């Protein structure tokens, strides 16, 4: 059973907070989740860069842009982990180059999905 | 040989700063050469990543304006710190933000630093930083 973290917008906006939530629930089923989503600033971005080096896969929800789970991201491929985003193309937005173009299609996956499909999607990547 | 500087900026997280973008890029070339794929108005998306990926590595300091969240800056940010970069970022508290605590906290004020600004100010704080 894997260790898994959940990378999902904070101060970036909170617009989807309740696909996190549904994300989250789901990842529960498969591992243990660590996410932020359950000094100072500094001690968050330790203990969340802490919870995510632990992590066997990062899993992000990558539609409402945010400078924190970009950041997560950009660690999580230099610590070589493997990471699972999930964008959704109903929002209007076009997914950031840097997101979309860091996947190899195997360590680094990028899903495109509709909202109400997000447990089927968890359930086929975690078998 | 001149320094090598990279600027990171919203771009598909939205451009509302894209303006004060080109004053960034204008300033900091007068300090070296300048790599960022913000080019300005006057003139796939692996190609994208792998270009721009390359151009951070090659650069001496990294300068974000991280007033806008943007994934793609945030990712470059965590990329650079990865590559052992120099960082300045740029928060403007006038936006009425509250910085992401991952870049607020990645700041360790030498090598890593976030420094909060008034627009009109910008040019100023770049020069004290390279002079
Ligand atoms: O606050 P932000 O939106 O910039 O970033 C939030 C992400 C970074 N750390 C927890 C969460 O995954
Ligand atoms: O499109 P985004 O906002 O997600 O990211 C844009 C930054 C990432 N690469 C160029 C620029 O600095």
């Amino acid at each position: 059973r894997p260790a898994l973290y959940f990378c999902g917008s904070i101060r970036g906006g909170r617009e989807d907070r309740t696909l996190y939530e549904r994300i989250v629930s789901r990842l529960r089923r498969f591992g243990t989740v660590l996410t932020e989503h359950v000094g100072g600033d500094r001690l968050i971005h330790e203990q969340d860069l802490e919870w995510l080096q632990q992590a066997d896969v990062v899993v992000a929800e990558v539609t409402q842009p945010s400078l924190g789970v970009g950041y997560e991201l950009g660690r999580a491929v230099a610590f070589n982990k493997r990471i699972l985003c999930l964008f959704r193309p109903q929002s209007g937005r076009v997914l950031s180059a840097m997101i979309r173009g860091a996947a190899d299609g195997s360590r680094f996956q990028v899903w495109d999905y509709e909202e109400g499909e997000v447990e089927a999607l968890l359930d086929r990547y975690f078998e």
